[PDB]
């Protein structure tokens, strides 16, 4: 096998149910998962989970992407885990069809707003009382229950009478009574034990930060040095600020896919611009809760994930996901049902944090993951996704366009096991994707950032072909044809006497993807 | 460069298909030119009007696509020498291959028929309410009149009943069965006129026994195959064994000659679908079902006969009185505009001419006529809709052709395109896709005439021929009549730069299946 | 059973087939038809048909309305037809059971450009032809009674004469003649009509004897006007100011009998209470290869709004001479009913011909085979789709009652109105099921007939003091009319529309009843 992830056997025969009540009701948990795991895993690569040896056996298990939070850690430290990720990945190439394409991922520190010292250091801060902000450093070293020092020297431009103050991400709770000349006075909502240097998130409140802080500018440079697929892009409120993000990674990091982080109000408000500017989004439902109603959030989830499918761009769902398993071996049913309803709500990716960073089980976290997705897959009622996909677009022309919506078509018509996609971008096998087949996307691609970013999109499962480009055209759209035949069968996507959908160019180096061939399995 | 007027058939391609049938009626606009080609094909009856050489130049020029001769009269040598017409004025066009338009050739047999004897030509005056006796009594086969009537067909009694109604001379007398004898009937006249000597009788709701091909047919069948006719007619086909009695005849070197079964009378419209099953594709005689028939039960016929072929994938054709009024007159009726108008929007095929292209005053002008019928008739079709409904009826497999052509209409809907363009061999890709209904045409390029010829009987299909050789790369060969089939789309003002065509070929070379489509900017 | 066109019997439980093309395909040409005639036969009366006998036959085959054509004869000529229409419908008074309402029709005779008078000349082609305002006939001198031919006619202009037999090409006026020639011949006889393209013609579209004949419909209680000539809105305004206060319940159907009413329909249509569309007329000006489309557009137009149009024209012309129609006949009518139209109207073959009684029947026959190819589902699902979304009780009322009826199978949905609204609101929406609209205004039920699918019934019983119980008497009258003419049996199901409490008028309220 090479892997608890690997194969994924299908069975392409099933009755499609001819409404959603009637595929619910067919449900059966008895029932092995006849489907393959669509939605990508995503890793927080950190102490627990760093060395090679952890990193094999968790790409075995399902890992598609490396994250790495620059929250902390120096460059050294990164570029030492960065290693171990491609020393780990690279220890499967010699089969080419065990490899496993693995994308690193820099997700940025960001913008952020700090306390100052209790004197350096606790303090409890009373249910009722009042509690003044100070904003001068004279007041820095000093807090205690009277006072509290603040870093952002534009609060009382953004806060208003009656605002929410939350202190150490999400602890504390205070009230604005009164703006008081580069001064705030607050009743304490809330209250609990204060400490320094602890983090303030200013609910509904239009942020005036930077895009991106003096530290990430640098860590972006560091990303592009380093080669990496894609960054998580920290507090985007607004389109401008990605426009900035890309600025920083410029000319040499223009390949690299700029996810954009949706972490308060503003960036809910603003998201169609963030999105239009963005190559993907990242929804943080923890640091969503903080700076909005706890239940509103599930909405806020919901209405991103949708006009991402919409405009065919990924989506990743993150933080509180399988966070009991920092110290358990197995989730809650609660967890399991919340990642499950992230997959159908038609999330890309799922993202799990200090699971695999820094808790006990990182290997039993990825593969949890795997098995939630895997049987969330059962409850995806593909027919639907498409038919109103399809329905809500314009009539294009594009012919790499008209020719993805008519593989997916096919794919469902002739109950097909495959959409093989050639493409040397991805674009062709991204834009396969937006329309949501049920069958998987095999991706064969000779460019290995492309084969590394395709998994950003749900039902994308890259190939890297390292075979040298073949003179004739058709024999060498046979050979990478035939290396997706391979590499399905081995995965139990299908068999001899399925049906597969290919994507090609027509002849050398054409513009588009514009050649659709429905292939019997030999 | 437009060698026709009916050759430029400028196409807009960007307007947006109304969301229901009623919508797509309520924008019908009288005063814009239709923007669509004509899809539904043109066959002519060929006779004494037409048959010229430059006539016939003419007539391929205004739209014809199909020349029909009608075996019911001439000699063999006389209909020998119009298919020899034709193709001299068919091919005067080869030498420039853009501008050739593949031209079929298709024999109307004379078919079974019911004949009186003689008047002793001489005529007798028979009268309503007055008794006429019909004999098989041979003694008596040269001595019809007013009182006495002998027919050809010897198992009449066998067939009719007391309440019988027999017609003479095409429904112009009515006669009603009063008395059964065994060798002879008595009749009252119910209708009354002048009959003549040797005229046709009809038995409504009887079933006709004659057999399937007469002996005039056999002989006609196999001049058909030896001057290489593309289709026949066959007439007042009953039932499936009178198919397969045609197909026998024609034999192993007839095997590719299309079988249109004329359906003429009330068994074959009760034995419809036996009859499709076993044919190559329908013709509605309308004229003819009209007397055997009660008359305002033809038009559900029709309907329901297109429809069935339509499901079928299987060509239809409808015929007999289209525009009879031009065989006299310049100008067609507003009725015979809207009886055509309407046999299009029912699902047909192909429109056939008969006398008014054959022997009337204005053969040209009737050509001509019914380009401008058909292609108006375009407008108001609502294509979404077939082929919706033709996707949902269809058998559910993994058939890679299938797949493909179904892919290949809904490509068109949805990129607007202005052709499909399949490269086929023996024609039956293009027809796989032309059974789905696409509003943009099929340019089919074959290097097979045949094909090019017989692909006529379907809506929407432009055949083009392809003289090149076969090119040693077969992407190059592909290329090569992908580019002709460009060169005579943008001539014909289908599409233009810009555009987008959708396109069908195979893989690689001989293969097996039209399996790859292509969308395809038009360069 | 009083007649021919009385007894449609019905079969209710079909399962309606999920495509057109399966509808189509499943024809049977041997099954007798299982739905009732629900296409208006609109027959003109004159010398054939106006004997108090031969109205009675019409009725029972099926005559619904009876249009009176002043284009010719008197006040005094017309009030005796229109007397012996309502003799012959009141024969049938007596049992209420057996009672079809009929209405009565005016069609004015509107502006009208008529030749002179010598024999035929044959028009040669080609050959000359100078008209005269001079108040002769030959290739060279025709005249005719429009004053003002030669300030509305420039160089290039086609003059059409005798129902567009001959077509004339002006190329040199001189203010009081012209000089054309022969673009289409003809045999030319005496006293013709003439036409001439787009919107030339200036003559009032109500005439001072236009006006006579309107004031008139309004003394004798005629139920509908076919107001000829219309070609614009305004047109339509100025008879609805002449009929006025008075006559503000007579229908007015436009007729569109020229290029420039097709041009212009939608103001025309807005403007009118129903449309005809005269096609034999339409033919003159718009060519065969066009006039299909123009009849398609306005039935389809008139459909999405909601009004009554009426087909007209070339329908069954051979049955003047000939007991029976032809074929292609048969074919034109039953295409303007799956066209959409909601009546069809004969003209000569009841007015002056030989077999008015026959040239009904043959109507009612082919009506009611066209009905078999008619796809109710996709009808209703595109007007649902398309009407506005209000929120208006009655029209909701209206719809809810139509999908009960597809649902339930019904035999009938059954509207107890005064006005009819409720009626012709369900009309709108193309049930399979009859809609007998049960009235106690005699006017509501004649005018009821311009609708595809009602069959108003005149309830004579006085009202019962109890609400529900004057409700229950219609119904169970209704009842009893659906079973006698066949619709429905014992154990179906019927819909039901009142109001809600005694004389409302507004009918909001749907009911779902067992047929006892």
């Amino acid at each position: 096998e090479a892997g608890t992830a690997f194969i994924q056997t299908q069975q392409l025969h099933a009755a499609m149910a001819d409404t959603f009540l009637e595929h619910m009701c067919r449900l059966d948990i008895d029932s092995p998962p006849i489907t393959a795991r669509n939605t990508g895993i995503i890793c927080t690569i950190g102490p627990a989970s760093r060395s090679v040896e952890t990193l094999k056996e968790m790409i075995k298990s399902g890992m598609n992407v490396a994250r790495l939070n620059f929250s902390h850690g120096t460059h050294e430290y990164h570029a030492e885990t960065i290693k171990n990720v491609r020393t780990a990945t690279e220890s499967f190439a010699s089969d080419p069809i065990l490899y496993r394409p693995v994308a690193v991922a820099l997700d940025t520190k960001g913008p952020e707003i700090r306390t100052g010292l209790i004197k350096g250091a606790e303090v409890e801060l009373k249910k009722g009382a009042t509690l003044k902000i100070t904003l001068d450093n004279a007041y820095m070293e000093k807090c205690d229950e009277n006072i509290l020092w603040l870093d952002y020297k534009n609060i009382c431009k953004v806060v208003e009478v009656g605002s929410k103050i939350y202190v150490d991400d999400g602890l504390i709770s205070l009230q604005v009574k009164q703006k008081g000349a580069d001064f705030l006075v607050t009743e304490v909502e809330n209250g609990g034990s204060l400490g320094s240097k602890k983090g303030v998130n200013l609910p509904g409140a239009a942020v005036d930060l930077p895009a991106v802080s003096e530290k990430d500018i640098q860590d972006l440079k560091f990303g592009v040095e380093q080669d990496v697929d894609m960054v998580f892009a920290s507090f985007i409120r607004k389109a401008s600020d990605v426009h900035e993000v890309r600025k920083v990674l410029g000319e040499k990091g223009k390949n690299i896919k700029i996810i954009s982080k949706i972490e308060n109000h503003e960036g809910v408000r603003r998201f169609d611009e963030i999105l239009e500017a963005s190559d993907g989004i990242m929804v943080a439902r923890g640091d969503l809760g903080i700076e909005i109603p706890a239940e509103k959030v599930f909405l806020a989830q919901k209405m991103m994930i949708g006009r991402c499918n919409r405009a065919g761009k990924p989506v990743i769902c993150a933080t509180q996901m399988l966070e009991s398993m920092i110290k358990k071996p197995r989730p809650t049913r609660a967890e399991g049902s919340d990642v499950a309803n992230a997959v159908l709500d038609g999330a890309d990716c799922i993202m799990l944090s200090g699971e695999t960073a820094k808790g006990d089980y990182p290997l039993e976290a990825v593969r949890m993951q795997h098995l939630i997705a895997r049987e969330a897959e059962a409850a995806i009622y593909h027919l639907q996704l498409f038919e109103e996909l399809r329905r809500l677009a314009p009539i294009t022309s594009d012919p790499t366009e008209a020719t993805a919506v008519g593989a997916v078509e096919a794919s469902f018509k002739c109950c097909s096991g495959a959409i093989i996609v050639l493409t040397k971008s991805g674009r062709s096998a991204h834009q396969v994707a937006r329309y949501r087949p049920r069958a998987p996307i095999i991706a064969v691609t000779r460019n290995p950032q492309t084969a590394r970013q395709a998994h950003l999109y749900r039902g994308i499962f890259p190939v890297l072909c390292k075979d040298p480009v073949q003179e004739a055209w058709a024999e060498d759209v046979d050979l990478r044809v035939n290396f997706a035949m391979n590499v399905g069968k081995a995965r139990g996507f299908f068999k001899k006497g399925d049906v597969v959908i290919v994507l090609t160019g027509w002849r050398p180096g054409s513009g588009f993807t514009n050649t659709m061939r429905v292939v019997p399995v030999p």
